[PDB]
């Protein structure tokens, strides 16, 4: 799905998330939780967070934000050759956590907003282009393993 010009544009932008990995996932997650309250109920450790301040105050959210981007960060450094790190997440999020594919759509959009907000001006038409594609290739590979186990379709 993507070339190196494009991969190279994805990793430069990732370069940005890594200087503040915990600030970028707290915000990503906040943005998911307030945008789609429904997703917050899946978590028995953050279901208690009614407000956005109880959320931003939360030291447990930021520790969960890190895991999220550390695990995502690693798939993308693979440049679509993620068959290995991905199998386990698809199979965890599907049989165990039972998260439908569109919640993965919510997070992706969520990531792309967050990148705008925090870098208001240094994430362009092309980077934005290439970051969408990779998050798309990502969802698609999972959809493919989500279809094998027959989790909703
Ligand atoms: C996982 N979030």
């Amino acid at each position: 799905g993507l070339s190196d010009g494009e991969w190279q544009q994805v990793l430069n932008v990732w370069g940005k998330v890594e200087a503040d990995i915990a600030g970028h996932g707290q915000e990503v997650l906040i943005r998911l939780f307030t945008g789609h309250p429904e997703t917050l109920e899946k978590f028995d450790k953050f279901k208690h967070l009614k407000t956005e301040a109880e959320m931003k105050a939360s030291e447990d959210l930021k520790k969960h934000g890190t895991v999220v981007l550390t695990a995502l960060g690693g798939i993308l450094k693979k440049k679509g050759h993620h068959e290995a790190e991905l199998k386990p997440l698809a199979q965890s999020h599907a049989t165990k956590h039972k998260i439908p594919i569109k919640y993965l759509e919510f997070i992706s959009d969520a990531i792309i907003h967050v990148l705008h907000s925090k870098h208001p001006g240094d994430f362009g038409a092309d980077a934005q282009g290439a970051m969408t594609k990779a998050l798309e290739l990502f969802r698609n590979d999972i959809a493919a393993k989500y279809k094998e186990l027959g989790f909703q379709g």
